[PDB]
Parts: structure tokens; sequence; C-alpha cells
């Protein structure tokens, strides 16, 4: 139910976002749409294998690890690709605004109250007027969750030297999101402004223990730079000899690595007013 990004420079003028979404591993039972933003035209897309979603997961989380100290467990122009299961269409944001039905009947999503819905919460986070940014659909039908290939992989090029990392949720009521995403992407550079904006916001889970802090963090270490914030806590011994133990759990924000130019995000189970995505620059 997590989603995992992973997005990486294949060559000069190519990158590879895959993405990897709770919805995509359910029973579907009609056509669902998926809808983000991407920094260039799409030129393939392909399925991969199941595999890959523990492969890119497990990176943001072993750097999010060292961070932690958890005592648990202790002993003390549209363009389309298709396929029998999906349908995907990319194109500049204006033009889906110009013609957001159609295009979405073009992929077999039908349901006008739905359509509305989306036009009206959704397709407002995916319209920049300053640029005019790229928007991928993806109508997910029936059948795709049958074999192991749901993992969904977009071949693109970056238009002006940027990489959106695809955050932004649909506009709700609450004005309130959760988010519960890790992601992977290389070949960037940092932006310590917006990512101290966004780790800023995060609200973390509780531990339920009155002693509870949350500290925000935002150092810089010898190859790594890293942004954000962890839930710390005591715990000590009531028998006597009391052995101290400092939590540091539910570590959320960015982690850069400085040598390699590679970011990886964590907000899982973290909830924030803002709704936006992250828009870096290449290398």
């Amino acid at each position: 139910s997590q989603t995992i990004i992973r997005d990486c420079q294949v060559d000069k003028q190519t990158r590879e976002l895959v993405y990897i979404n709770k919805i995509m591993n359910t029973m579907l039972t009609k056509p669902v749409l998926m809808m983000f933003n991407i920094s260039g035209p799409i030129r393939s897309v392909t399925r991969k294998n199941n595999n890959l979603r523990d492969r890119i997961k497990s990176k943001p989380d072993e750097q999010f690890d060292q961070l932690e100290r958890d005592y648990s467990d202790q002993m003390d122009s549209i363009k389309y690709f298709k396929d029998e299961h999906y349908s995907v269409s990319c194109q500049n944001g204006s033009v889906l605004k110009s013609k957001f039905a159609k295009i979405l009947k073009s992929h077999d999503y039908t349901d006008k109250k739905s359509i509305e819905a989306y036009e009206k919460y959704c397709l407002p986070k995916l319209v920049d007027e300053r640029n005019d940014y790229y928007v991928a659909v993806c109508v997910l039908k029936p059948g795709f969750e049958n074999g192991s290939n749901q993992v969904l992989s977009f071949e693109y090029n970056p238009i002006g030297n940027k990489v959106i990392v695809p955050f932004a949720h649909e506009i709700n009521d609450t004005g309130l999101y959760e988010y519960d995403v890790v992601a992977y992407v290389d070949s960037v550079q940092f932006d310590g402004e917006q990512f101290e904006e966004f780790v800023q916001s995060l609200i973390l889970p509780s531990s339920f223990k009155n002693s509870e802090k949350v500290l925000y963090y935002n150092e810089a270490s010898k190859n790594k730079s890293m942004i954000y914030k962890a839930l710390e806590f005591t715990t000590e011994s009531s028998w006597g000899k009391s052995e101290k133990y400092n939590w540091k759990i539910f570590c959320n924000g960015f982690i850069y690595d400085k040598k390699s130019k590679v970011l990886y995000v964590k907000l899982h189970n973290v909830t924030s007013a803002l709704n936006k995505n992250v828009i870096l620059n290449t290398i």
C-alpha cells in the first residue's frame, strides 16, 4: 500500500521512472485512473517484475534505518501506450485540461461522476500555468493484477534539465494528506530549501508515550546531507540499575548522497497540509 518510486538517468537524454502504486496490486473491478506529473514527454512504457518493488524500496529504507534506534523486538500532440490491461497517454497539462473527458474516454474510462471528480480535485494539482508540465494518464484495467508484472516503467526525456518527483496528492476537504511513499532519484541536485519546507510541515506518527518529542534535523555529513524529523523518547528500568534507552524512530525526510548525487526519500505515514511535487534540477 506504500508507493515506490525510482527515477534514474539512463543516458544523456533519457530517464526512467518506475512507479509502483498501492492500487496496482488490488482486484480491480473496473478501470482505475492514475495521473501524475513528469518533466518531459514519455517514449516507452513497460511493465516489470514485481521483485523490483522490494529491490527499489530497500534502498531508501536502508538509508533511513541508519538514522534510527528502534529497540523493538528487544529481550529486556498526445502519445499513447497500451496493453491488454493498461492504457497510458502523455501530454502537456494544458492539453489534458482542454480535452479531459475525450482523452479519458480514450482509455475507456467512462464514468461521468468519476471524470468530474478528477477534473475538480485532481487536475488542478497537475496543471501549472508558469510551465505547462507534462502529465501521465494511466488507466488500469481489470486483469492488470494477474501475473507478476504490476510495476510500470516510464522511459522519458527530461525537458529543461528538470526532474519531477510525483508527490502531488488528490485535493481533499480536510486539507490534510497522509503520505506513504519512498523514492530513489539519481543524477539530481540538492535543494535544501524545498526539502526543509516539506520536512517541517510533516506530522509524525505517535509512539503513545507522554514523553515523546519530535526533533527536526538538518545536518550535513561527510558524504551525505540529511533533512528529516524523528520521534525521540527514553525508556528506563524500574527494577533499578536504570539502563536508559534513547529511542529514535519514525525518521522521515530527505537524505542526499553528495558523492553520487542520489536522493533517498521517505515519508512513511506522515501527515501534512502541503500537497505538492518536488521539482529538482538534473546533473
